[PDB]
């Protein structure tokens, strides 16, 4: 038979409802159909969410897809926990252990705390919009004690649309006083586009500035505005476009016309829409495991009223929750596995970074491993260090008190060692001291015509410079270049 | 929700009652919609909400006056979430403006079987700066657990 | 548009716009940022005519 479900969509979730219907037609199978009843409402209103939940509950559904806000999350988790209806959601994962709520959004408290340590920040601003709990602000403040962080938290989300420019430009003038160059933008797309419009306008997208965008949606804003300028911006991505399942999806996603699928004719999908697409895979695969293991369930003749007295559970509901949490699919976001609370485990968050070419994956974060860097750090560039030849003469170069205990240039001291430090500082290179193997200065054999010593290590190619007591001679400057004498004798 | 609707269906003229951080949005949305004015001793709501008459005064202004009065600039702020997080934001907004170094620690996610253990882990991270000035933004029961 | 995009409308930079039409472009784009821009104007809007 077909399976009745419900949908709580916001008024403005055009792409999310478009990606919902795309996932409908792709994961449907002749055996059973997930016939929905879609309600549109505002999710910041707990009266509307109460009234729409009870319309879905009276009209016999088996699970409710939907979104919630800060205002409605406690209406949702209470109704679903009490009436044993399951709720599947792309919204923020709840702060708690709520039954009958399956969270499709992974978590980025752990990944964001790993990335601040990776850049070794210890003083930074944190701009937060309220907007979905306040739990990531609270997670960096609970860690700021034991990680030695000085965090400047600014509420950036009470701002209205007519004093927008005046509030933000006055905001970064305050941080300018404290020399804040490191900022985390814990906002969503529409708010993070407004902030990067203002950091460009007042010239804070230049070098010296670092930005971390604490979304799961790094390449969902307009990053081409801040891509040149010099500021380093970093972020997180759960939708890897360099995967086979995603690239096959973008193929059919980009060809859709924006009359039957608004917000679809493009090559990037928002992560909340990717999780809406993945949630149809999760529901369908779980209702397939419902009819597979012969657990066959009916709703009731009436479903009663949500505000019943007493409101009674229904024993089939525990099975449906347990079936929704055993799902082990692969979706646009990666591995979709839930724990017993309904929160995603075994997931991956790609740590991106904006370069002049574009956004560049510089690693990932897994729950079990940690932040894992990926293989691209081999191709940066390096300094091209300079090999410098010396010789053991006191006091020019002579080995220090502990030869073997020290490693590198620090094995050596003397006049020419202090001279090599001064030549390198003015020219601008990095050097690696090297005693000449033959332990000689350089002379030419009458038969073989081969230059020995530090001279032949410059004539033939072993070295680039010879800082030494090396006498400026006629027969030597025919084959090498001396400077003016640093010591007359 | 069920008990608001039992009194809306008995037809009352106003409702006296309490709310939590979990039920504040249920109350202010129903009373804002069905016009069933709510008189409450609970915490003042974070925003402008119609048909809610709030008998508890406020404390954000009196608390930021007292921090300035003692000339505090480095302190710990131990909070509990149950009255919202409005006063945490108020001392964090005023810390940016006035160069305070607040250590905000959520002390309300602590249960009865991990009290003596995590409280010693609490007061350990205070000794990393040797915090001597502590604000206890909890209610009566939790402030006795800390004292 | 390009000096904003690559961050050269910040302090330290000075620009002279050699038109007779200073307030005929979009100067509100570069007005904050810190760069000093200067120019010329033959049409004084603070005149009676
Ligand atoms: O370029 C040259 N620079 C040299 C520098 C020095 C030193 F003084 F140590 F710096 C000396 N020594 C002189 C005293 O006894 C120890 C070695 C020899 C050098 N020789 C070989 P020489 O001059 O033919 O004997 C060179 O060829």
């Amino acid at each position: 038979n077909s399976i009745q479900i419900g949908g709580l969509f916001p008024r403005g979730a055009d792409q999310e409802y478009s990606a919902f219907r795309v996932g409908m037609v792709q994961f449907s199978t002749s055996e059973f159909r997930l016939t929905p009843h879609i309600d549109n409402l505002e999710v910041a209103n707990s009266f509307a969410v109460t009234n729409a939940f009870c319309s879905q509950f009276s009209r016999g559904v088996y699970a409710i897809f939907g979104f919630y806000d800060k205002k409605s999350v406690n209406t949702i988790t209470s109704f679903c926990g009490t009436l044993h209806v399951s709720f599947i959601t792309p919204s923020f994962p709840t702060d708690g252990t709520h039954p009958f709520v399956i969270q499709m959004r992974p978590d980025l408290k752990g990944a964001l705390l790993s990335l601040i340590e990776y850049y070794q920040w210890d003083k930074f601003a944190y701009l937060y919009d309220s907007d979905r709990g306040l739990s990531t602000l609270q997670a960096v403040l609970d860690s700021a004690a034991e990680k030695k962080w000085q965090v400047t938290a600014i509420n950036v989300g009470n701002i209205n649309n007519d004093k927008k420019d005046e509030t933000y430009r006055s905001l970064f003038q305050d941080l300018e006083l404290k020399k804040e160059r490191r900022v985390i933008l814990d906002c969503e797309r529409d708010k993070v586009n407004d902030i990067v419009d203002q950091v460009i306008t007042i010239g804070k997208h230049v070098k010296g500035y670092h930005y971390i965008i604490a979304n799961l949606g790094f390449t969902d804003g307009d990053l081409l505005k801040i891509q040149f300028g010099g500021a380093e911006v970093s972020g997180f991505q759960i939708v890897d476009y360099d995967d086979s399942l995603v690239s096959k999806f973008i193929e059919r996603w980009s060809t859709l016309e924006e009359k039957e699928y608004p917000g679809a004719h493009t090559a990037t999908i928002k992560y909340t829409s990717a999780l809406t697409y993945d949630a149809v895979q999760v529901m369908t695969e779980a209702f397939r495991n419902l009819r597979k293991q012969r657990i066959e369930i009916s709703r009731r003749g009436n479903a009663g009223d949500c505000l019943a007295n007493p409101a009674v559970p229904w024993g089939q509901g525990v099975e449906i929750e347990r079936a929704l949490k055993q799902v082990q699919v692969e979706g646009l976001s990666g591995n979709i596995k839930f724990d017993q609370n309904g929160k995603r485990i075994n997931y991956t968050i790609n740590i991106m970074e904006l370069k002049t070419n574009g956004p560049r994956k510089i690693g990932y974060w897994s729950e079990v491993d940690k932040m894992v860097l990926t293989e691209d750090d081999t191709s940066g560039l390096e300094q091209k260090t300079v090999v410098v030849t010396t010789i053991l003469e006191s006091p020019y170069v002579m080995m220090k008190k502990n030869h073997e205990m020290l490693e590198g240039n620090e094995r050596y001291e003397g006049y020419c060692v202090d001279l090599a430090a001064e030549i390198a500082k003015h020219c601008g290179f990095k050097y690696k001291l090297t005693i000449v193997g033959d332990g000689k200065y350089g002379a030419r054999d009458a038969d073989t015509k081969i230059w020995n010593g530090m001279v032949g290590e410059l004539v033939y190619g072993k070295a680039d410079i010879a800082i030494a007591p090396l006498t400026i001679t006629l027969v030597r400057e025919e084959v090498i270049d001396f400077s003016k004498p640093f010591m007359s004798l």
